[PDB]
């Protein structure tokens, strides 16, 4: 009887089972540390005895991932576009769509330009994509000690003055706050140095991840698109920053929002009816009303990215493609 | 997995590699710290398979540099003059102009007394070029810690004496902003001593890095121009001076300038028209109104010097070019 | 990679190197410490390939002393007077004149009773000047540590009880203010003991400084003439005694001076003006506006000793030869 | 890279896999250590992708059985007899004989009152077979240090004796001596006391081993026929007794046994040629002449019990089925 | 300046070199490690400067392996046969052939049945080649004391006893014997038991190392031929038998051999006459004689292994081929 | 007064100093450490003043190399040959041939395929030439110590266990010995494991001397001939060799030995008469009268390599040149 659920676990079907599976597994969880920074714990093999092929992946021994992958297709492709159609379907969670694709239809896209998974990594490309939406669970307290142990070969005074700055479980929310937009949190240096900067100077944790976050804008702005190439903004009107802006109340441990439930209903709704005409947006607000409507958007738009002025320097240029603005609704409309 | 990014990593495609790449950047990094007295990290050379002749730099993983050296070049000059024209380009963040010259052609603009490379040396001084733009980041709380280590040999109390003046993140932040505006810190004496000097009577560390920089008037202006010889100066006048001495906004943690963005802009789009008449001014103004000029004018124009009038002795003649001046612009223009 | 820069570095051509160089600049420098006490870090010889005759002297990595020695001049004198002219040019920085005199002339020299050097000599006589121009910066919390390390032997509770009432900040910066006047720290057991008397009844280290230049008032009046004769006196009216005691504004850390640039200038032009009638003037001022008068013409007039009424003694004849007085200016001139 | 073979590994392909494999498995390996004394190591399982049905069970990362399982047999029964014949195998190093039984002729052979396994226990009824021939390679010295540390809770002062009479190697080889024969050593008090007892006045550990087994002798023939009936015994005449009792040569490690090929030849193809009369013989010769006679009999007669005159004692009957005899063979045969 | 030579260093020139050849070679290292038992030291990878495609392989910088790999070979296969024929060459220091395939003739070997590397596999199965010859030399005492701790977390006891019988040069003496071999000391835990068990009663390590290759018969006997199927077997006749056991002379440290050149040339002028006849022969001697003809032929014919009779248990059908016999040479031939 | 000579002093005219020297003599150093493993001094640069353009190294303050430089050859060449030939001078002390070459037929021998010189190279490859003659003396007591500590860092058990073996006044005798004969101690991993192995079983350090050479037969034969060319062997004859044989005479501290001085003289010179006809010959003589031969010729041919036939192995073949063979001298000359 050991207390504390068992990490990560994957059920696969005998038939679904492979040799090559561990280092493919680990392989994607060593490419995931590069990408995102945040240590993932060993991926536990077992096998789920089911006439059906199926798999399933466990957090915590809570099933966040179940699958039944049909035997027609032998050819994986993650996500969906105009060139490649047919034996698609919907990830559950709403963690995207997945192609199954015959062999030459297959190769007929992998010339194309995309990746096409086959074998065990079939696996790990539908793994991975469980990983990158539950990313923020796999650093907490005891994980952040851990990232701060490891610094500390290194980086000893950097780690030292930190601990005399802030209590752990303030550096493990920052942290946390970071992993959970996908930022990555691989540069700890600069983050540990931005944190000494201005621990002193602020109380609010979501103030010093803003700042954390600022400090990283190169960083940001290269992973959301790897080319130099501008991609759309969708930039947010004077009206909803002003609403969200005046609406700001301060306690002890430092501000947040309080809107009705009207203007987030309504600002929800108008958002996603500004992102069905393309496929990718950011949306850009201003700094001091950046995070408030993150935090009104993270229930249902978890995967949008919500930029900032400050994050996008002088040095890249906007091309801007909807004005999204309002008024109250309470009030009066006067704008919906 | 191994928390903490890598810090430098020069990638090269294998025609570009040579037997003495090694020597030649541990050459160029000696000379990097003798010259700003940084201690750089070591280079890791790494190969990137690739048809193109191509080359990245890597600062703690993120791609600072990515250029693809043409095959019909093999001989590089760094900048440009009217003597030499012929197969030049833009470095990308506005780091310069590079000039590939052919063999006959860079004999004769060596021969006109400047400097090219052949080589090897081709990397070095394209690595080089990107260590000067990126340099403060190279300076932090270890780094600080580590040089205080290496002065505890032969000047223990010194160093004693101002770790119980000022905690180690403020004399990283000191010496951070020094290094940011190409001062050398490579007198750490001159600097402890200074910073001994003036912690009891002063709090604000931009007004520490202030006095530092006094102190090291004669350094800077040897550097700027190694010759005794007059270089322009350009003045600003005093409706600028009076402008943001004026808007000087003092917290516990010390003083700040609050500008109109429309201030500023203004400032910087004259700035920038007075600084097409000659390549090279040098720009200087009041030592209350010089720190604060400089972070209204860092973001864009970052190799520009911002000097001080207390820093030019009553032994350097002046030579003013231009006179630079201003009345407000949200009240009235009177000036713009 | 070791920091802290190289304190004293001496670069020479070829021809000027010798054999006996070694043992001179250490004789060179065991008499500058038995004449002003601070002692000096180890000279390092470095060899510099050039064509024409040079020498370089570099303090901390940066050049303040280049000169190019002429071939044809093989005696030489530092300083120039009336019977000895032919060959002379001025020393960098204001350090003073020197000529180069042909054998026959520099023994006939040499016969009036003056010194020439000849052979390594050469270069010590030019060492020793540049030292005795920055010898300031060799006295810095480090060095007085030294110092008083070496004070522990024989007098170690005059030692303890000064380190009980002055931290080692101040003590430095006393010594450091009294060696940049040219008043000799070569008695420490004195220093020491006005230190001690006066700490507990005095904060403002320059007024500490003050006291123990007046408890050394002996030593300097016979530096200042070896003989008994009397030498010129340069008296400061009461007109510039009444401006500089009015404008004293004392902070918590001391008093300090507050003077219209314009009064400034005019006292030093007319200083100046008052200065070419004789070589040597000794200006003499009340004790409440001596250093005051100081801090205002070392930036300059950094050659001439600013005494004290005090300092002389009724033993002390004055022979006063002009006395300087004005009244404000910018009120009314009444005098300029 | 972990230095030590991993000790017991169970590969299986997917068909074999289930959900109460691991259960099952610690249900054999508890029932072996109650039986045989010797604590197994973990069984690993690992998935072994085979479109044929095949098991492997790997001893220290070497193969030591691998058996292919028919699809058509669905129901398992180790051994034979006259009463079920059908579908039967030989398994390999002479473990024994397998049957594969149909649902029904299983379901009447269960009736019949033997053992039938069907499901999991398929897999255990073979892997534990295999267990219980390379038995005494799971029992070294670093095991007996195990048990010994188990004993040391409420036994303390019995295992400090004994460490005090025999170092931990000569209990480690008199445990695996008695576990390499089918003889428990589940009593640890007992095996104690007599290695205690017969310490000092022994230094043969063959012989000491011998003394063990005499006092265990009512748990070996309790072990060898559960019930009291009375079980065929194979005596061995005095022409073989005398025969190895003459060759018995000793050295400072004990006594050996030093006969010719031919001796051992003969007597184990005449034993052979006894054995084959009835499945089951105990062979029982005298007290000085058994072990050596095990000695020569273990390499190709395994699994036949040696026993001896003093290991059964007054109260069991013998029933005499066969006397074996002979006479030297060198020499000449006179029986042979 | 470091002491110690740098391991294991592979030097490729430019177009080799590619970006899974990490990887690649960290699986070649586990699959030596897991077979073989050593664990090697860490690859560096170095770029050589080479027209011509050339590799090299460093073993503590004395090179060992020098290879330059034609442009027209694309596909490797190592070793020949009857099957494959073209584009093959001879491997240096005789470790075997090489063939270089063209693409589709190597798809057609590789369907064959055998083993066809393409891309950085060709360079794993070359470098691996030379690790497979050079291999006792990354045995020595570190290496040993490694193994030794490694073993000390699940093993504590059996390492403490091992070391209380012997000192580590003995222990890694017979180690490096056994990896000289082609004997895998991955099996530690039996090692250490039989070096514990036969210490006291043996000081002769080439003894020790007989005894622990003849506890580990069956791993040997199963890793010369995977299969059960018969090998050929050249057996040693009773006068090459009776010569070498007649030579035996013993000192303190343990026995040696004593033969004629002559006898010595003899025996292995027939063994390699008798080698052509077949591609695969294993040389079986009696115990007595089997490590002294080992080592008379391991200078020559390093990759023939010599079994022994008592490796070969009953279990084992022999199969022989040829009967190698002779009498002496320098008292009289009789057989030569 | 410092006790202890400087190790190792450069004296060079203020002409020959240059700025790349020290540059270029740490390149010399760091390969005279790669190649013979003896970890260099620093070597202190001294200005001679001399109105000839003259050089002296001096080896612990004894002017071991003076030489003084014609101003007319600016390119040099160490050694001679046929194909360059002009300006050409011996050597001190035996060291070889110089040419002083001008520049057209400097860069004609450049291309004919030799190494030359020019500038601070010229200093390099003459001091180089000095190290490679007094090299047995850089490596004492406290080196070896030196040596030992640096392998303590990897090594720790290895270096234990040889300290445990030998004293390291024993170890550092052979490790001169070692390097006195120019075979490199780079790898001594290898030698403190031959030390370790033949440490028990040997107390003669010639012996244990002759074994490392014997264990680094590969890496001699290596360096003796980069290329796998035959180059040409002198053997010694039987004569010679039991003529040494005999005479060998051992105390308590091992074999030496003794032979009449006509002897040794008329050896050396029918050697000396035999080494005329081509310019590199290797001596080679059997294992047990090799070292004696090599301490009959030491003193006077130091640069001849005498090699042995076991450090041969049956690889390498011979290719004899000439067959040197005697008879005695005192008894009766019957050869000579």
């Amino acid at each position: 009887m050991v207390p504390g659920a068992c990490p990560l676990i994957l059920r696969l079907s005998p038939t679904l089972h492979s040799a090559d599976l561990i280092r493919d597994i680990d392989a994607m969880r060593w490419f995931l540390f590069e990408d995102t920074g945040v240590p993932l714990p060993e991926v536990n093999i077992e096998v789920l005895p089911e006439p059906t092929e199926k798999l399933t992946v466990l957090l915590y021994q809570e099933p966040v991932f179940s699958l039944s992958i049909p035997a027609q297709a032998d050819y994986l492709l993650i996500g969906a576009d105009a060139s490649v159609v047919g034996d698609s379907q919907t990830l559950p969670n709403g963690m995207g769509q997945i192609c199954w694709l015959t062999k030459d239809m297959a190769h007929k896209a992998q010339g194309f330009g995309l990746d096409v998974f086959a074998g065990s990594q079939r696996i790990s490309a539908l793994l991975k994509c469980v990983l990158l939406r539950h990313m923020g669970e796999f650093i907490g307290v005891q994980e952040t000690r851990y990232l701060m142990n490891a610094m500390e070969k290194n980086y000893s005074e950097l780690v030292k003055e930190l601990q005399r700055q802030l209590p752990i479980n303030k550096i493990a929310e920052t942290l946390q706050r970071l992993v959970s937009e996908r930022v990555s949190i691989r540069d700890l240096r600069l983050i540990f140095g931005t944190l000494i900067d201005w621990a002193p100077r602020e109380k609010d944790v979501l103030m010093l991840t803003e700042y954390v976050r600022i400090a990283l804008r190169r960083h940001i702005l290269r992973r959301l698109n790897p080319e130099g190439k501008p991609l759309p903004i969708l930039r947010i009107g004077e009206g909803i920053e002003n609403l969200v802006r005046e609406s700001i109340r301060q306690t002890a441990m430092g501000t947040y929002t309080a809107l009705s439930s009207r203007h987030k209903t309504q600002i929800l709704q108008l958002i996603e009816q500004a992102l069905k005409q393309s496929a990718k947006l950011f949306i850009v607000t201003s700094v001091d009303t950046r995070r408030f409507l993150r935090k009104i958007t993270e229930a249902t738009l978890f995967d949008v990215p919500i930029l900032s002025w400050q994050e996008l320097g002088e040095e890249s240029l906007i091309q801007v493609v909807e004005s999204i603005d309002l008024s109250e609704e309470e009030l009066a409309d006067n704008e919906e």
